[PDB]
């Protein structure tokens, strides 16, 4: 119904592994709706190298936590049972459930293979640093105990083209396999940046594409899926992701949100992705995660006109899945890019208040990340969910006007009651702007969701009103 659609990654890099992450889903599902959000982004539900794994280290993509394997037979976040339980949860409380998608590699080989292969330059793996020679490569994958079930398909080395570990003479090194190729397209960051890590898989063999499209529909029926957050897609062949994008959506009936993980803080890589991918999927805003992260590093001296620019959101506001923060950025992580407490409201307030891009909010700010002692910002997020849930809505008005002191405005619809806000912040010393919200809502008083300041503000004839913040906060004002 109109209604602003909001996405929610539901875990945490330290989540604990007890399993009882589907469950907690299934029980806050009406909660989480409640609140505003409309569809939960999972973490990867299949078996990972260990049930510690948080899923990236796939093993496994058919056993969803239903076979004992890896020495386990659930996922970090429970049974296969409990996940479709959840899902199911979701569904009743009008969530869409976005499942992740790991098809870059594969971990947890069950056994090594002879391979010949060729070391290459890390910094550049076009450029080979040693001759051919046989090396032992975990590349074996049998799923045991599986049985088969849902696909007899076993994985073999020659379906990849490079590891990152020899286990014949033990060593590291960025092992390409002889007369094999680096995949092509793919992000050309150290010369050809296919490689990343475990065995990589090379899509130029035809029944390789076939089984990740195979599986891709297997999963997307069993799960019942309403959408895909597709890893990594920088290190994977750009037309194989675009090919098999066109070939889910060509076996469901169900329509396919699609939003890819294409990890660049660069607006023009995104942009040329989304060239190769005719538009056919949204990609997380990665230039603004580190704009904000700029901004919580820099401190006031930040000119805060420039924090969208750059941003992919500001270029196609169509095609961006907005965020402040993940599993990759949390303190300590690979891709850490850490917004500090005190900027975060601001950044929330930016991708949650305003018309363009779709807004994701992290479960680790939500509920916080006890492993590394941040605490849970729900009440800052909540009243932010409100914000966008039931007031931003209408005509938009910007003013990144001021180095510090910033905002924007939402007239609100008709045809949604009581709706319009206007966002004000500051990165400095506070202040006040005098900006426009529709000469419909003169003689309105409002008043700040956030709490953070105190000011009434009227909105005179002309539909004009002057908003205030303090130094370093944010406030969104709103007809209530
Ligand atoms: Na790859
Ligand atoms: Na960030
Ligand atoms: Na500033």
């Amino acid at each position: 119904d109109g209604l602003n659609g909001t996405m929610m990654q539901y875990y945490e890099w330290h989540l604990e592994n007890d399993g009882q992450h589907w469950n907690r889903l299934h029980d806050d599902a009406a909660a989480l709706s409640d609140a505003g959000i409309t569809a939960i982004w999972i973490p990867p539900a299949y078996k990972g190298n260990s049930q510690a794994d948080v899923g990236y280290g796939a093993y496994d993509l058919y056993d969803l936590g239903e076979f004992n394997q890896k020495g386990t037979v659930r996922t970090k976040y429970g049974t296969k049972a409990q996940l479709e339980r959840a899902i199911g949860s979701l569904k009743s409380n009008d969530i869409n459930v976005y499942g992740d998608v790991v098809m870059n590699h594969k971990m947890g080989a069950d056994f090594t293979e002879a391979v010949q292969a060729v070391q290459v330059n890390p910094t550049n793996r076009w450029q080979d640093i040693s001759g051919a020679y046989t090396i032992d490569a975990w590349t074996g994958f049998d799923f045991s105990g599986r049985n088969n079930a849902y696909s007899d398909f076993k994985w073999r080395w020659f379906h990849f083209n490079g590891v990152d570990w020899d286990q014949r003479y033990q060593e590291n090194h960025i092992f390409r396999f002889a007369n094999t190729n680096w995949n092509w397209r793919v992000d050309e960051e150290n010369g050809n940046y296919d490689y990343l890590l475990g065995s990589n898989i090379d899509f130029s063999h035809p029944e390789v594409q076939d089984e990740l499209k195979d599986w891709g529909s297997w999963f997307t029926d069993e799960l019942d899926l309403d959408g895909y957050r597709l890893d990594a897609i920088k290190h994977i062949p750009f037309w194989y992701t675009s090919d098999w994008v066109r070939h889910q959506r060509n076996e469901a009936d169900q329509d396919l949100f699609v939003v890819g993980e294409y990890w660049k803080d660069d607006v023009g890589a995104l942009e040329f992705y989304l060239d190769e991918m005719n538009w056919e999927m949204s990609l997380f805003d990665v230039p603004l995660n580190y704009n904000f992260y700029r901004a919580s590093q820099q401190g006031g001296s930040y000119d805060m006109r420039n924090i969208l620019r750059g941003s992919l959101v500001e270029a196609h506001p169509m095609h961006a899945v907005t965020f402040v923060d993940n599993h990759d950025t949390q303190p300590g992580e690979s891709l850490e890019s850490w917004v500090a407490d005190w900027f975060k409201p601001l950044a929330y307030a930016t991708i949650l208040t305003r018309e363009g891009g779709y807004p994701n909010v992290f479960y680790g700010d939500y509920y916080g990340i006890p492993n590394d002692n941040i605490s849970a910002k729900k009440d800052m997020i909540d009243e932010l969910l409100d914000a966008r849930q039931n007031y931003a809505y209408g005509t938009q008005h910007d003013y990144f006007d001021h180095w510090d002191v910033v905002g924007w405005t939402r007239e609100g619809s008709s045809s949604r009651p009581n709706s319009g806000l206007a966002t004000i912040m500051s990165n400095g010393p506070g202040g006040s702007k005098w900006m426009y919200v529709g000469r419909q809502n003169a003689g309105q008083t409002w008043t700040d969701l956030t709490g953070n300041n105190g000011a009434s503000v009227t909105i005179n004839g002309d539909g004009w009103g002057e908003f205030f913040t303090n130094g370093g906060s944010v406030s969104v004002y709103v007809n209530q």
